[PDB]
DNA sequence: CATTAGA
DNA sequence: TCTAATGA
């Protein structure tokens, strides 16, 4: 957590750089493990042979573990931080929408800076058009004090349309958050479930609402379960307009919201806790549902959820606000 | 790890 | 159809 942390960070920069500027998939898998490992051990590594010793490290991570003991840099890493290539691509992947793949592309063609991006919007397509477009308001955090204007938004088309329609908005704003990057509304209705042959209009509706309005300001794509778009609250009685934001919506079979909803709650640590724990609790647990867990190693038969509690109840637990699922 | 765009 | 990019 410190002790390996440089050790774990110079792996974490190696991995990385293979995997993005070069495709590596195998070194950059490499350098995780290793970044992985060294990571759990317990103790001050001293020298590449004492990391060496580690399940995947090998000769080439420890000799690398050397120089940076060694001294407090490493040469590899010192001449990519310089490269300007593998730079421009660290960059243009910061576009909503520019991969890895396209950023080494528009580079080989010449495009690096965002002004070449711009001339250029032609071999850009939609979603990278909009990236584009917003890259300063995407980067932006959300205040809470507009994610509250703008759940109250939502939650006030989505009744006014469908009355049956169940709303949530998820992340960290709703642990508490100070903010958040994005907004993440997760969506269900009683005419929809497992079975119950779709209603892609579900979707589109609401959707389509919220355009109505004006929220929605674009779309990087909607498809009959997952609508992601840009939403903007109105900006006042001018001096002051508002940054564009990243919304994303999805559809969810009324019988499994709680699961979805307890899931994208998270936090990243207290839903892998909650889910280790149904394990001993005789259970299992996923984004959609939980299972009684049986002897001969696994077992089936999803148990029905009503609400966040069930899922507590179920594993037996004290029921967590949100504001507490930080771990 | 699954859902959309695109080509 | 596959392959990319998001999320998460
Ligand atoms: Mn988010
Ligand atoms: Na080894
Ligand atoms: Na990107």
């Amino acid at each position: 957590e410190t002790l390996n942390g440089g050790i774990t960070d110079m792996l974490t920069e190696l991995a990385n750089f293979e995997k993005n500027v070069s495709q590596a998939i195998h070194k950059y898998n490499a350098y995780r493990k290793a970044a992985s490992v060294i990571a759990k051990y317990p103790h001050k590594i001293k020298s590449g042979a004492e990391a060496k010793k580690l399940p995947g490290v090998g000769t080439k991570i420890a000799e690398k573990i050397d120089e940076f003991l060694a001294t407090g840099k490493l040469r590899k890493l010192e001449k990519i931080r310089q490269d300007d290539t593998s730079s421009s691509i660290n960059f243009l992947t910061r576009v909503s929408g520019i991969g890895p793949s396209a950023a080494r592309k528009f580079v080989d063609e010449g495009i690096k800076t965002l002004e070449d991006l711009r001339k250029n919007e032609d071999k850009l397509n939609h979603h990278q058009r909009i990236g584009l477009k917003y890259f300063g308001d995407f980067e932006k955090r959300i205040p809470r004090e507009e994610m509250l204007q703008m759940q109250d938004i939502v939650l006030n088309e989505v009744k006014k349309v469908d009355s049956e329609y169940i709303a949530t908005v998820c992340g960290s704003f709703r642990r508490g958050a100070e903010s958040s990057g994005d907004m993440d509304v997760l969506l269900t209705h009683p005419s929809f479930t497992s079975e119950s042959t779709k209603q892609p209009k579900l979707l589109h509706q609401v959707v389509e609402q919220l355009q109505k309005v004006h929220f929605i300001t674009d779309t990087l794509s909607k498809g009959e379960t997952k609508f992601m778009g840009v939403c903007q609250l109105p900006s006042k009685n001018d001096e002051k307009e508002y940054p564009h934001r990243r919304i994303d919506i999805r559809l969810i079979p009324k019988d499994q919201y709680y699961c979805g909803v307890l899931y994208f709650t998270g936090s990243d640590i207290f839903n892998k806790n909650m889910r280790a724990h149904a394990l001993e609790k005789g259970f299992t647990i996923n984004e959609y549902t939980i299972r009684p867990l049986g002897v001969t190693g696994v077992a089936g038969e999803p148990l029905p959820v009503d609400s966040e509690k069930d899922i507590f109840d179920y594993i037996q637990w004290k029921y967590r606000e949100p504001k507490d699922r930080s771990e």
